[PDB]
């Protein structure tokens, strides 16, 4: 008739910073949405060095609500780091990061949970056409079939599988700049409209970060290109030093200066190329991101992968 | 009369990708070869994001066969990464990677197991003269006596000792580009002919990868060479600045420009050399590959080497 | 009536080096201050390769005093390394590093403990105006509200929380050059005057160390700046090679030499930029300092963070 | 009357390579020296890919002698790596590496054990004046009081404390090129003469390796030197670009070429300096060698330092 | 070519007591039989407080033979306890207890190993008709099909499964008095004749021990029998006290004495019955022998059953 | 020169009870004897609910002496239990229980340690003929060769082996009433005279305790004796009930009363015998004392025997 279950079905993570007189309304809306779901849940609240009296009312809420937990950080780190800390302390089958001002309606949690029950590991809440060859360029640069619109959502659901996959990765803090395209699980999105309503620099910075975070291709290509350029310059320098001895010396100081410049440029370019090759190998050695990820096993048990 | 053994004698690893209507024939041939061996075996099947319905028939085969196990990857990684995942999940005294299209006859598994029983730790299946100073160059660059022909086989048997030796090494994925020559166990080959029938770029790329993956010699040699070149250039610059003061100034702007160019080239070459030396030391620090490997012990127990 | 407690309330750490005939007076003053506090304490004495007979009298003191412990180092490392070793071996709720010559009065330990009881995690003992836009420059460079005067104290109290936070960090040895501003706990200071009574180089070296120890901003900014400079130089070189072909060749060897110099400078600057980017990523990979620190938890238990 | 002790007092480590018909005499001399010592001992024999039949007679000796143990390596690594493997597998209070040809008399083991019993942690066997400002240069470069003659001995005794201190260090293989001067324990030597009887390059290479293996000083000093040189060059370039505009343009292409060369040299030198600084920090991060070593403890228990 | 295996195939256990000048011949015969088997083996020698110099020659044999191990007991316990200690210290797939005087030929070990290879877990060496309703009585009392002749062998082979099953049981020391019939594995025998050539008391004592060691039936049956006897006696006493009051008192002191004797006998018999019932339950509580034994598992892993 | 050893060579255990003003003299004599031994030692002081101020001066002594440790018991248990607690908390290669009044001279510790160094595991200090067929009776009842005089010493040395053997045994508290004769290690005695100078009841109580503590023989023998007596009584009762029916009834109430008495006695004797048999088996089940003890091992490692 009355039974106790110790497993959490859903974790809501809210990083807070000077959210003083908004805690009541926020929790009112959260419980007005969450209790019709009839699932077990927890709310992880992360305080990152607030200067008003947010923490005292957080503790007051914690006393009268068993589903509220508080993570207090030593100082004011970023909001992304606060989200990372909350997700690190969250236990639950699905994790949903929630923004404290509720710009995105909390009623989308119902749709996210519905899509999660259908078997999707990552569900995104994407604005419905918020106020083109670049899209194609980004798609061909992603080298993995992703269909989610470019804004692609910071309000999302992530399965325990995905959060365990990326829990030791530096790029967990910036999940949405290319790590989402690398994990490659079963992913979908949910469309919604926001009543209150396009930077190109932002839309290029994420691609610039991704092309270096998940590929050593620029380093290798540039090392080989500089190597061939250095070889061509050294060949030209050898040709020029062969010249002016068999042929005339019309230019007194031009030929010797060119051969010196070309030889120095070639030797430094070879040094840079060798240094780049060994730096690339060092990067492959110290990389934390694994070689593959496993979705399911049949007839086998998961390897520990931790100690 | 009926006894149960929980140890696997042999692991077959087959990475699959869009192998939809070929699973039946593949398993038919595999069991037609494996059951005369009268040994315990498992078949590890790795699916790397197939787009057809390979996984459903894999599960259908898994239901009616106790020797079939499935590894499902989160997305489509490489076939080499799929092989690495399968070998990581394989438990058995010998591991044999098998290609799903059976271009190499499965009847070679009998010969591989026969050679393994004689005491060889790695057996290769090499094509019998598939359709020269380079061979000698490769041999002298390998600095370890290897007699296996240049194609040297991706269809092979590896003892549990060898797979445990290299299980934490980044070069496990590319075993056959120089790690096989570094492990240095007891190795042999088996010759065979393929009914369906020579790139020089490939035959040089593996040597280029090996000379940098298992030796810091290029880095050290180039750092010292650049250092002596920088010293000679700085000596010439000092000689030239000694010149034109005691001697004439016939060239107005040639001498000062040369001394500036030589001094800058020398200082940058010294900087590159010091950076290369410290990068080499950093590489020795973060290297995962061990200092030695142990084949057997008498009177001693193996060190843990893991935690 | 007589009960035993196994927990230490306070650890005093004194690195010693040739402190031969001063041990008696030092311990006399230490016990004359510590016993009115009515708390449990230990004194950790670190010998770093003293050449006089400091260790024999240390052992003599250890025999007749249960609160004295000795750490003997293999050779003479630095005094900062001796302090690090002592703090590593100290068990206690608060740790106070004490200088062996007692230049700072031991009676400040009462004030430090008083402030610690009020809830401060780090208390500093700062000289009261020991014998300006730089202060503002340092404050704006610290990017975290710190109010402690510039000398900011090596005589201090640190809570067990703080010493556990930084126990695996290379910058623990130099705590006061910027790590104190990064930990960001609850911190205060205590003012005092010294009877025996301003280097600008020291006041700039700590800022120079901090701007590189806790930020990759210089590396990123300089890589992008060099990249744009290289692009501008390559554009000028392309313009010059477009020139002298459509226009005149008045300068025989000036134009070709400039285009060669500009092209080489651009290619080397791009190589340096790519190398710097990948070196920065390598630094983020091997960094020991964590992403955040947790002050308190409500409803949660601390994550292990160790193995 | 007859009691069993499971602790080894002394480990003898002999790396063997094609030591076929010398095993009998070697063991005869070893037991003729060791049994008068009346201590428990083991002999660790390391085979590194011998091509003659050394291993079969090693096993024959192992069958009839309980004090003989064999380490078989997968292939022929170096003799120094074989010594490292043997020391890794050696259990005993003291470890003595012994050369298989017995060029150094085994009767020196008595003197080494005698000196070890007096409290010395490292004892060296140094040739008695085997067939000067450099000695002073090496001494002042060692920055730690070492009195052992320059040849300083590869035949030595090392206490279990020392071998545990350096067991995870890459420089364990080359102990005698500067790690011996860094560990700084209690050390002595024993003088002896060899009946069968000075390279300067070797006497400088060890110093060159030591100045980079145990100090970041060259990197820091060269980065700052290149930085000030770059600043001076950029200042001269700014002065020259200020020149020729207020003053004459007598040199048509000399001034612009110099300003371009100086500006490029300065920007590349700054890039190299920043890269060197961050590479140095990376080196401090990945370094395996610890910050201090502890000789003894009074009132404390040793920290684990391992997992 | 030369490989090391750390697993023992067979353990020979010889308890020794004053076996001084027989060790050579014993080991000669043992190795003359064991080495044709081409299997790995160990010989566990148990000394139980010998008074001659057996242990010194045991140690002499141990020095020159890697397959000899010695267990020294604190004093002279029984020979059965010495066998138990040896089996406790034996590691091997099969264990064979061997008598030190070799009354049973060691050539039977070949037959025992041959039968063990066929799948039998316990093989007995039974004398071939060594110099009847009792056999049938013993068979029907064994309540489990056992066909081995009555002498049934102390010279036997036992699989690692069986020795692990009974390693915590008090009846391990006396295995052959009924525990062999309780374990119930796959068992067989081998017949042999002894050149040097029937107690009924011994043939009944083992049955008497078995009927109480593996069944609570005597206790339960006797408690119920005594209970019904007590009830009948109390009924007769009640009848007699009903008598002599309605009927005559011809016997003055006979009737009262009988009723007193019967009542006391009944009350004491009920007390004994209740005590026996609770003692039986106590025996079931503290029993070490398990409820079942598992021979093989398919699709399951063995339960720990130990801590 | 100064080295620290963390191993104790000798533990002195002194149970104290109202030893107020004797602590100084006791420790004076103890250190006057112990320091010439030049070995590491500890003194374990056990307070068992003293009513005077023994504990405060114990703590005062503990503050100024590193070799003094205190065990405080919750209340006043026995002095033997205090000795057991002290030995439980003692760490050292040898343990010596010392009486607080020093009736036995502490100078005997030198002789005890001397005999311990010769290889004896238990050394007794026996009075030299302190102020006969019983000795022979005790010797033949001990069933193990013990030569120590009857008083046999409570002042003794016991090796770590012996104290580990008996640390879980209830008879550890009364070691000298028969457990010393059961452990059976290498034992000797030392003779001494006491300046201040025979109960038969005590000399019989220890034998009475030993015959029941280390043997089930009385129980088995009495059960079988009662069984045969019961059988004889039941046979006589059957004979008597056969009588008086064929023969006369001269005795009216004697025959029926005898048959009733004999039948009841027989049935109760059988019940007592069965109960005794099962109680004996229960005793063998719950016994803590092991089946054997191991003195030394050659080629083997000790079994855990604990969890």
């Amino acid at each position: 008739y009355f039974q106790s279950n110790a497993t959490i079905e859903l974790s809501i993570v809210i990083p807070m910073y000077n959210e003083e007189d908004n805690l009541e309304h926020l929790f009112a809306r959260l419980l007005e949405v969450l209790t019709p779901l009839k699932i077990t849940y927890e709310i992880i609240c992360v305080n990152d060095g607030s200067k008003d009296k947010t923490l005292k009312q957080l503790i007051d809420c914690y006393q009268s609500n068993r589903q509220i937990k508080i993570v207090n950080l030593s100082r004011n780190f970023g909001k992304e780091i606060a989200l990372s800390a909350g997700i690190d302390y969250a236990q639950g089958n699905a994790v949903i990061p929630i923004d404290a001002d509720l710009q995105d309606p909390p009623e989308l949690i119902h749709e996210l949970v519905d899509k999660w029950r259908e078997g999707y590991d990552i569900v995104y809440a994407t604005r419905r056409s918020r106020q083109t060859a670049k899209m194609f360029y980004k798609v061909i640069g992603r080298m993995t079939e992703i269909k989610i619109p470019p804004n692609t959502g910071d309000f999302r659901l992530m399965d325990r599988k995905v959060v365990n996959a990326i829990k030791q990765l530096p790029e967990r803090t910036r999940f949405m700049k290319g790590l989402f395209a690398w994990v490659g699980y079963r992913q979908t999105f949910v469309l919604f409209d926001r009543e209150p309503r396009w930077n190109y620099w932002k839309l290029w910075n994420f691609a610039l970060d991704g092309i270096f975070s998940f590929s050593l291709l620029p380093l290798k290509v540039w090392t080989y290109l500089g190597s061939i350029i250095s070889l061509l310059s050294l060949a030209y320098a050898s040709f020029l030093i062969l010249k002016t001895i068999t042929l005339g010396v019309d230019v007194p100081g031009y030929a010797s200066l060119m051969v010196a410049i070309l030889f120095l440029g070639g030797v430094q370019l070879i040094s840079l190329g060798v240094i780049g090759e060994y730096l690339g190998r060092v990067y492959e050695e110290v990389k934390a991101r694994p070689l593959y990820l496993v979705s399911d096993l049949w007839g086998l048990e998961y390897l520990p992968l931790e100690k």
